[PDB]
């Protein structure tokens, strides 16, 4: 029943400034480590999704910045926990950035 799994998932809403992994790494970076990282479009759906160090980062965190911007007032970022109590990060590249492991490979 301890799930204790600490991954969020970023959401940016209302398309407005270009942003990266390096943004997204530095800013959950701050609450806690982020052992792992990962974004992606679902349909035009920027989305970004993280692994933090312990549930304690994770919750805080959340609450930190949850329904906050990134800039000022524009990028509105959603955070919530996961479904899958973890994310698939097993490749790195661009898409994906695992900053436990760099020893992985680039997809293909």
């Amino acid at each position: 029943m301890a799930g204790q799994s600490p991954v969020l998932r970023i959401i940016v809403e209302n398309l407005f400034y270009p942003v990266t992994l390096d943004v997204l790494h530095q800013i959950f970076s701050k609450f806690g480590t982020v052992l792992k990282i990962i974004t992606f479009t679902k349909n035009n759906q920027f989305q970004a999704l993280l692994q933090y160090a312990d549930p304690v980062s994770a919750q805080h965190a959340k609450l930190s910045l949850d329904g906050q911007n990134i800039y000022n007032a524009c990028c509105t970022l959603r955070i919530d926990f996961s479904k899958l109590t973890s994310l698939n990060v097993k490749y790195n590249n661009d898409k994906s950035r695992d900053y436990t492991r760099p020893d992985l490979p680039s997809g293909d």
